[PDB]
């Protein structure tokens, strides 16, 4: 993905960080795990993915001319539904993708 640097409820699963709070304008669409792991780089933080990808990808679509990171994850979150999700862990810096695969 490619990013450029200025109902489930999700506030403790993606609750805010510093280097979240940086602006940026996307606009893009496409695979899940490919954004979100462009955000967690362009934020310094490790990105790591739970579960097995399911054979449809979750396919996500942004498009802003600013916002912060952090409220980009949460709509990529709400995105994907109850087929995936994103965890942010502020302390150790590490951003995941949960794929609810079952």
């Amino acid at each position: 993905a490619t990013i450029k640097l200025a109902s489930k409820d999700n506030t403790l699963t993606i609750p805010n960080a510093y280097n979240l709070q940086a602006r940026a304008s996307v606009d893009w669409s496409g695979p899940i795990e490919e954004l979100t792991a462009r955000i967690a780089k362009a934020a310094h933080f490790r990105f790591r993915v739970l579960g097995k990808s399911p054979s449809v990808p979750v396919l996500i679509s942004i498009s802003t001319k600013d916002e912060s990171l952090a409220e980009i994850l949460r709509d990529i979150d709400y995105q994907a539904g109850k087929k995936a999700s994103i965890h942010v862990y502020p302390n150790s810096q590490v951003v995941e993708l949960r794929y609810a695969k079952i």
